């Protein structure tokens, strides 16, 4: 059978030292007293507010909610996108900022604070770590370069449903073994834990566990964490090692800082690809008439391509999750009306490429060229819009709270007139198919 070890076995530390040296631990005391209070009360001051939510997130095509409830804190303008689901930034006051209620303001500040702590932490430890291997500095740097924390919770007196570890015997998971996802390559990940309050490991106590990619054999690593432990990971391990979260008997918090790969992932990134669509279209004026500047068909793809990207990486996603960030602050209230708005006038460039492969003295060569380059990025809008609204009317969905209910937006009825294009494009890329088989 497969085994696990904790500090209670012999071959506990020097395992460590052999098959997971990547993996770091700083316990509680290397904490000061009072960044544990104000971190701690943070925590306690986000769950009153009721801040923290259970995603509706997506595994081998299921939708699922989340045993643990979470929430992303971090730069202004910045996602980390895990399971499909694309969760945007509370965000915590960097340098040029200014604005979102005043408890939950300051419980941001604090886990900057706790931000910063780690990563000058995290820094010290990779360098020490490659002092170690000695038997570039801004590597090391920017792989503690820490913009994002993803805040869990979970009390497992309310949240009893826990799936058993299937091969150590580690028993019961609130989070099984994974790697996480988008974070920059080699990036370390700092995780501040705080636990409200014989063979194995006790199941009363909250542990991280650890195994080996592809390996069962090895036995796995039950790490014991209590109020205010933290750990950290290095450079590859998250990437070569898996790792879960064992459940104890009390509610637990934990504060896990990353460096999301966020290169197309901000506001700003979102905002330039808009930018660079409409650049195909006369802008003297805002108004329903719309004309572009040319129907090359490079240009035409691309502009459909950010069309697609802007509805469903950034509108879809911010919807689905129902304004929910609408309770801790409102910082994406203007930046998705305004993303709102561009995808709007890109349903108007779409019509007026339509109207165009329509066009009678068009030489056939050049409409197929046309519909050639975009007719894939059609099918897709189409596929991805039955997805998005089955995503949003699923039995699962419709039984969360009202403040928490996916929202299939934007969305109008064939009947519509405000909008240009209909909702369903099932009929039109028929149409352009059978086109671009004419003899
Ligand atoms: O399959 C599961 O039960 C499962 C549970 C999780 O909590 C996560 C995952 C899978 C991920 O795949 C993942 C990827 C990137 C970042 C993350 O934080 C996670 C998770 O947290
Ligand atoms: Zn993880």
């Amino acid at each position: 059978r497969g085994s696990h070890m904790t500090p209670k076995d012999d071959e506990f530390y020097q395992q460590w030292q052999l098959k997971y040296p990547k993996l770091i631990l700083r316990e509680a005391s290397s904490v000061s007293e009072e960044l544990h209070k104000e971190v701690q009360e943070a925590f306690l001051t986000l769950h009153k507010h009721g801040c923290l939510f259970r995603d509706l997130v997506r595994i081998q095509g299921k939708d699922l909610l989340t045993p643990v409830s979470r929430i992303l804190i971090g730069n202004p303008g910045c996602t980390y996108k895990y399971l499909n689901t694309r969760l945007f930034t509370v965000p915590w006051p960097v340098k040029g900022s200014n604005i979102t209620e005043a408890e939950i303001a300051a419980a941001c500040e604090t886990f900057l604070k706790l931000n910063d702590y780690l990563q000058i932490e995290t820094i010290q430890a990779l360098e020490e770590l490659a002092a170690k291997e000695k038997a570039d500095e801004v590597d090391i740097k920017s792989r503690a370069a820490y913009n994002v924390t993803l805040l869990n919770f979970m009390d497992p007196q309310k949240m009893p449903y826990l799936k058993e570890e299937p091969y150590f015997g580690m028993g019961k998971m609130a989070v099984s073994w994974h790697h996480d996802e988008n974070l920059v390559d080699r990036s370390a990940v700092a995780v501040y834990s705080y636990s409200c309050e014989l063979e194995g490991r006790d199941p009363d106590i909250w542990h991280v566990g650890f195994k080996i990619s592809w390996d069962i054999e090895t036995p796995g690593l039950a790490i014991p964490l209590h109020q205010g432990d933290c750990y950290f990971m290095l450079d590859d391990l998250n990437a070569t090692h898996q790792h879960c979260v064992l459940a104890g008997s009390q509610p637990r918090f934990s504060s896990t800082h990353r460096v999301a790969e966020c290169s197309t992932g901000t506001l700003d990134y979102i905002l330039q690809r808009c930018q660079l669509a409409l650049q195909n279209v006369c802008d003297d004026v805002d108004n329903d008439d719309v004309s572009l500047k040319s129907f090359e068909p490079a240009v035409l793809k691309q502009g459909e391509e950010i069309h697609n990207e802007v509805e469903f990486e950034w509108l879809r996603q911010f919807w689905f999750q129902g304004n929910r960030y609408r309770k801790c602050t409102d910082w994406w209230c203007q930046p998705m009306a305004q993303l709102e708005a561009l995808w709007k006038k890109m349903e108007g460039v779409t019509n007026a490429v339509l109207h165009e492969v329509k066009r009678e003295g068009l030489p056939v060569e050049q409409r197929n060229e046309i519909l050639t380059a975009i007719l894939a990025s059609l099918t897709a809008r189409q596929n991805l819009r039955r997805e998005w609204h089955a995503r949003c009317q699923s039995r699962i969905a419709r039984t969360l709270p009202a403040d928490q209910k996916p929202e299939c937006r934007p969305y109008w009825e064939k009947d519509d007139a405000s909008m240009p294009l209909p909702f369903d494009l099932t009929d039109i890329v028929s149409e352009l198919r059978g086109q671009l088989l004419e003899a």
